């Protein structure tokens, strides 16, 4: 392996302050939806010991504190450390619970990429431990409208996946900002075209060291039909796995990791805007069966 396990210290002057109360996305329905689950504590320790069980090779070294008798140094440059026990051991079930729940999980990753260098295993592992845990309380917040996937649901699904394939710069633009879309715009160019297929495990090996729940469009679509998701928001978790997996691989600057917010955002838009609007018109002219469990 080029990428080696456990800490990789920056080791700089100026370590960089963490801000406790930024999400890492303050515009996640996650944050800006008022949303109870009752028995949270319950359902955090049940939650995290299922993704400990799962993921025990990425979730490891945030399970614990990190160890000051061989980093000592952490504790002088971070300031509010963080575990996965920590988090376990702390009551959550208040009205603001639900958030400092959420950040107090976002600190695994803050605090792993203030201490450590920004290429390196243990930040992409706390980067995918977080949104590991978000995926789960997404699913969970969203239990009201999280129907089974029968046929006509799943027709529903097919479309709106078709349309983020086939989503272009101009229409993407049309739909995110309106009567405010530049004109001009590519209409030619799918931005999906990078995300269709798994990279080759040949030409690029450490993609497949770094990403640990690899992902693609075609293999989305493929699951659909065979079954695979049962609900609503396996789909959408697994469609939100491939725009995160660029993320976690790509730099920042990237055009990929660019298009990968793009997509996200437009299928958010789809999803909240197109989708679920649509599946209640149907449902209140008596045209679809909508059920839980």
């Amino acid at each position: 392996p080029k990428y080696l396990p456990g800490k990789h210290p920056k080791n700089q002057e100026k370590t960089p302050h963490v801000d406790y109360n930024a999400p890492l996305n303050p515009k996640s329905e996650l944050f800006l939806d008022d949303w109870h689950i009752p028995k949270f504590n319950r359902f955090i320790s049940f939650t995290l010991d299922v993704l400990i069980d799962k993921y025990k090779d990425i979730f490891k070294d945030f399970i614990k504190l990190p160890s000051r008798k061989f980093h000592p140094q952490y504790y002088y440059k971070i300031q509010q450390p963080m575990s996965i026990n920590e988090i376990k051991s702390r009551d959550y079930e208040y009205e603001d619970g639900p958030s400092n729940f959420l950040l107090d999980v976002e600190l695994l990753t803050k605090n792993c990429q203030a201490y450590n260098e920004y290429d390196s295993l243990i930040v992409k592992n706390s980067m995918q431990v977080v949104m590991l845990i978000e995926f789960e309380v997404l699913k969970a917040k969203n239990l009201k409208r999280n129907y089974l996937i029968n046929s006509e649901v799943k027709a529903k699904l097919l479309h709106y996946l078709n349309k983020l394939v086939d989503a272009t710069e101009k229409k993407i633009n049309q739909a995110l900002l309106g009567a405010s879309s530049p004109k001009n715009l590519d209409d030619k160019v799918k931005l999906s075209e990078p995300f269709m297929e798994l990279v080759d495990k040949d030409e690029l090996p450490e993609y497949y060291e770094i990403v640990h729940s690899p992902m693609a469009l075609s293999i989305v679509k493929q699951n659909l039909e065979i079954g695979q998701y049962s609900k609503i928001y396996d789909f959408i978790i697994d469609m939100l796995l491939v725009f995160q997996n660029a993320h976690i691989f790509n730099d920042p600057s990237a055009l990929i990791y660019k298009d990968a917010t793009t997509l996200t955002n437009y299928f958010n838009y789809l999803i909240q805007k197109e989708f679920f609007p649509e599946l209640q018109d149907l449902n209140e002219r008596g045209e679809i069966n909508l059920e839980f469990d």
